[PDB]
């Protein structure tokens, strides 16, 4: 009840008290842990208010007034608009609490350190889907910052009766494009072939290139998704190469600066917030692993083997792991160079490290999901994989939700 | 009930049953997911109906349940546990159970193999005499000059506690480590506690880097015996590079044999505290773990000394290329002295293919992800993309206490 997480690196032991306030299920039980499933398969007015005095209650205690005056004052007041109108509306103040304390608590982001520096910007009068367009331009512009990126969310209207929902239809702000080849392969990024379709089926002009930044497909209110193109010079990108080998350029290869996820619904005190895009700053892992690597991506290991004269013909002469080392090590030396914020999983591992120290001294844990949060390559040299984790659910978070397009009446 | 698991590479979904036949705990509740914890006698009472599990799937495996031969031995059992408090296990339950607590091991990546296990049944044996006779014929069984043979000797059972079989090294195979008094770690600083147990016991220790341990062995709840492997058993590899000269000068070298000692085996409900088992190693667990651990041996600095690599900011990687490296000399080293080892492709492949098998053929194949999943490189070997359901059938190989915590003292 009062849990022990051990360091068996270090062998230092940090008490978890933190997760007694657990609420929602993790999707384990004491017969089967599900630990490593990535998704685990509107509000009444009950459910509602609970949930609301739940987050003002924290909130109160964050600023020191549990308990008093104005705290009784807007748990009344809130209730009173619950009754009224089934729903209700944060303060400025509790919105931008909220949103930090969601990234605060999303057990699955190893960058956390940075959780209290978010940028909020509060978008909650936008009407049209013309305006989720200029708030978004403008995010990713304050977020980018030339190339030393800054924190930002951006929060749409909340959901109300659920017909009327705000969406961004992309994963990510900005990803390239994914088309199927007449003789069957894929070109551009093979994740991204069935929302390209529906960028061309309502109306996009592709370019059919390799690394074609998607357009914005936005849903204001419950409307029908419309399309924008984000300014070209409003995306900033890296061109790869490698500090050793000179032939590294010639696999064409490029990345964008700024990772931002659109697609997740950010919950504060039982209110709904659909259309929520954040940004950060990558770590290196995520696009030289991930994005270059996986055989369901750009898959360019063979390639860049290749072109290291490596031999290929058994698994045990190491070749994928080493061409791996490289590739990574571009990642990091090309936004270096072009001095966009980028970090090596060494020092985003070594900060969580010291970030789940903080939050067990002086919050009594951090909920923390070991699968996700120890890196993609050379996990035991990281700090964070010889490190036991407990992971559960706190309010406020991000939550995943479905796609859209299976989900709207068109 | 039906479980899904997909395999976000390749979409394979799979549909798990087995589970429905699992039993203990897993530490996980729907508030907390333990599934980073590294951790967590029997009455006549709770024995039977463990034992007659067992022995239903016994001869379910034999096209047998039900058969005349299924039911006399569940009431031979029956009348033992009830005289005896206790019964004794057939020899072709014993090796179907070995087996299958192989089979079970959620955190196991080599489990492809279990069915060609060999048992050695030492339940005869009396005296750590006797232990250590048992123990370096399987030594040599299983090492084969190289062909590497998977083997489990499985010692008697518990009977009140107060008697218990136990190897106290952890594995038959490791290496000594000495505390200095300037704070330094000779040898493999793991091993620092039980080098201490072993030299207060009366070993000479020759104070080395790679000084194989002796075997500490208790029989029958009695005081620990020292007994030194005898070195023509242990089977060794010089670690060199097959492209950097100078990696020979490091003075590496490891052993063979993995073979896990400090193990309890639960079968039937039975209890056998000492069960040594040993296969062959994946390399990262040398080249990765004992190599390159921070607490281990250590070695990514003179490694990436000697490669004259940046070493001034850790997004050089050169801890990263360093790695790579050291683990490539592990594979060419065992290989040039045809010494059994599978690097962490292979060795993935293969049990993603053994659990595509399980599930057709069992419903299920019980997995830890956090486990399963090799220390370097993870996400460019399939099994980081394959969901995995934990849980715990039995038979099954359980932790079990140090003994020189719970041992109390003859004199
Ligand atoms: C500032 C630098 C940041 C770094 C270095 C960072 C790092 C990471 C990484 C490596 C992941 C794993 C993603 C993947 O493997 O697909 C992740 C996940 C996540 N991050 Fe952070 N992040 C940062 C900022 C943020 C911010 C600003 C937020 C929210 C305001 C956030 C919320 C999340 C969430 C919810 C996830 C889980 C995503 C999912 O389940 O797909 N992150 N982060
Ligand atoms: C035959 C070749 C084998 C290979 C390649 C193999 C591979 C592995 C590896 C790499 C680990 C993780 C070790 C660690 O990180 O400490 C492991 C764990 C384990 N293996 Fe296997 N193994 C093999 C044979 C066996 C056999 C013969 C048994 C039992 C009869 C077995 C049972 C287990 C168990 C119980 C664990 C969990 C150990 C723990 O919790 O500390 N393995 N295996
Ligand atoms: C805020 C943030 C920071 C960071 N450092 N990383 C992320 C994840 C980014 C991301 C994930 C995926 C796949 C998620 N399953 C595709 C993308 F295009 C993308 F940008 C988000
Ligand atoms: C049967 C078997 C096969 C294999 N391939 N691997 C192992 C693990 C072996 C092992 C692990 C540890 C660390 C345990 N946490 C230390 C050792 F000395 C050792 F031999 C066992
Ligand atoms: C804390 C964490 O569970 C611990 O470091 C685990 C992680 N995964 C592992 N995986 C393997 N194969 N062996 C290990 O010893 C560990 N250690
Ligand atoms: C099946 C498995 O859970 C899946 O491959 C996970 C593993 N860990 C991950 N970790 C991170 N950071 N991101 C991911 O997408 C994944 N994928
Ligand atoms: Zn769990």
């Amino acid at each position: 009840r009062f849990l022990k997480v051990k360091n068996w690196e270090t062998d230092v032991v940090l008490t978890d008290t933190l997760h007694l306030k657990s609420t929602l299920e993790t999707g384990c039980t004491e017969h089967i842990c599900m630990g490593s499933i990535m998704l685990p398969s509107v509000r009444t007015k009950d459910q509602l208010f609970p949930l609301a005095k739940e987050f003002l209650d924290q909130y109160y205690s964050s600023i020191k007034r549990f308990g008093s005056k104005a705290h009784m004052d807007r748990l009344e007041e809130v209730n009173k608009e619950i009754e009224s109108t089934s729903t209700y509306q944060l303060k400025d103040t509790e919105l931008i609490y909220g949103a930090k304390h969601a990234w605060r608590n999303a057990s699955r982001c190893v960058g956390r350190i940075q959780w209290s520096k978010l940028q909020v910007f509060d978008a909650r009068d936008c009407t049209t889907a013309h305006g989720m367009f200029n708030y978004i331009c403008n995010h990713v512009k304050y977020a980018t910052n030339k190339g030393n990126l800054r924190s930002a969310i951006t929060i749409f209207p909340q959901r109300t009766d659920g017909k009327h929902d705000f969406r961004v239809w992309n994963s990510q702000l900005i990803r390239y494009a994914g088309y199927k080849q007449p003789d069957g392969s894929t070109l551009g990024d093979p994740a991204n072939v069935q929302f390209t379709e529906i960028c061309i089926q309502q109306g996009w002009k592709a370019p059919r290139g390799r690394f074609d930044v998607l357009p914005l497909l936005l849903q204001a209110n419950g409307n029908d998704p419309e399309l924008f193109q984000i300014p070209p010079e409003l995306v900033l990108e890296v061109p790869i190469r490698h500090p050793k080998f000179d032939w590294f350029k010639d696999l064409g290869l490029k990345w964008y600066g700024l990772p931002a996820v659109s697609n997740m619904l950010l919950e504060i005190g039982g209110l709904e917030f659909s259309a929520c895009p954040f940004s950060g700053w990558y770590m290196g892992t995520e696009i030289g692993v991930r994005d270059y690597c996986d055989n369901s991506r750009y898959n360019i290991l063979e390639e860049v083997a290749k072109k290291m004269d490596l031999d290929m013909r058994k698994t045990s002469s190491l070749w994928k792991d080493q061409a791996l080392v490289e590739i990574n090590i571009a990642v990091l030396y090309s936004f270096q160079s072009d001095k966009v914020t980028i970090v090596d999983h060494h020092s985003a591992t070594e900060s969580f490290i010291k970030h789940m120290e903080n939050e067990y001294r002086c919050r009594g844990g951090c909920p923390a999901d070991w699968v996700w949060i120890v890196p993609p390559m050379s996990g035991s040299i990281t700090p964070v994989f010889h490190q036991e984790m407990l992971n559960y659910r706190l309010t406020p978070s991000f939550e995943y939700q479905p796609d859209p397009w299976n989900t709207h009446v068109w």
